[PDB]
């Protein structure tokens, strides 16, 4: 008998090439770590969006690895370098469990330290959900526009589709994909976006949009048992995760260390904004990460 073909990437790149983790459903998820050059003071892990990935987060883990935190990512499962058929999910369980897996690896490897979450929009209910399945386990985490109430105005449009799927078998059903421009007043930020072939752009698939919808469900149940410290960064003119959510979540998380910050006129994607809510954003999150890990 001869070992099969090497796994690959939906790439085609092997994953022996790669840093990975194969998850508890046996795929494999593509890694990407940022280390101090010292003994790092916590570690962080970053929680990607819907449709994005692990590589968008460049710049932000580099200012968080020179506050001497080890950060640590994976694209999710359906996503960017990772396994599985693009943006599906079994259940929306499968982000958080994955992200604890990850977690649970690397205090394995840097044992007694502090651990915190970072997530922008998808990625911020997984962090959420996955804080809430663990009190008192992560040192903070940073929301940048996460997913806890979706756009008023798409939520009906979905709901509506999304029990005409739920009643009857249409597998291959989708909604419309997102306007690129809503997610960013910088322009070149958005024609990035629109460049980055590992982005996918496609519509959003029923079965997926479902599995969002119980992400919210579960975010608004757990909320009461979020304890928690954050730091949530908000644009008021959000056109994918309305502002309203991140009020609500602010009200009803149980959190004893609470700080909302409102980016008047911002869009979606905070940390690749105009430059001068960007640079914001950077630097309220090493302050907060910062007075945190002192
Ligand atoms: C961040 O990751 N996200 C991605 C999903 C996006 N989104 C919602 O929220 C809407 C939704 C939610 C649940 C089921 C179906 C649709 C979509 C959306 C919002 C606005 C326009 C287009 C699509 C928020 C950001």
């Amino acid at each position: 008998p001869e070992e099969s073909s090497p796994r690959r990437t939906p790439q085609s790149i092997p994953y022996q090439d790669l840093p990975h983790l194969v998850n508890a459903d046996g795929q494999y998820l593509f890694c990407r770590y940022w280390a101090p050059t010292g003994t790092p003071k916590a570690l962080i892990f970053v929680s990607h969006g819907a449709g994005e990935h692990s590589g968008r987060y460049e710049e932000l883990a580099r200012m968080l690895m020179g506050l001497d935190l080890l950060v640590f990512a994976h694209d999710h499962v359906g996503h960017g370098q990772s396994e599985g058929e693009r943006m599906v999910v079994s259940d929306f369980h499968v982000f958080v469990r994955d992200v604890l897996q990850h977690v649970d690896s690397m205090q394995k490897d840097y044992p007694g330290l502090p651990v915190f979450l970072l997530g922008h929009s998808m990625g911020g209910a997984i962090a959420i959900l996955t804080a809430a399945e663990r009190p008192g386990h992560f040192a903070g985490m940073v929301l940048i526009s996460p997913l806890v109430l979706a756009n008023p105005e798409s939520a009906t449009t979905f709901k509506v589709l999304a029990a005409k799927v739920l009643n009857s078998v249409l597998p291959n059903l989708s909604s419309g994909p997102i306007d690129s421009s809503v997610l960013s007043r910088n322009k070149t930020e958005v024609d990035i976006y629109n460049s980055d072939p590992l982005i996918c752009r496609a519509g959003l698939k029923v079965c997926f949009g479902i599995q969002l919808l119980n992400a919210v469900s579960r975010v608004e149940r757990a909320l009461p048992k979020l304890t928690v410290p954050f730091l949530l960064l908000q644009g008021s003119a959000d056109r994918l995760c309305d502002s309203k959510g991140a009020y609500l979540l602010m009200e009803l998380a149980k959190s004893q260390d609470k700080t909302l910050k409102i980016y008047e006129g911002a869009y979606h994607v905070l940390h690749k904004e105009l430059p001068e809510v960007t640079n914001s954003v950077f630097h309220e999150i090493n302050m907060w990460v910062s007075q945190r890990t002192a």
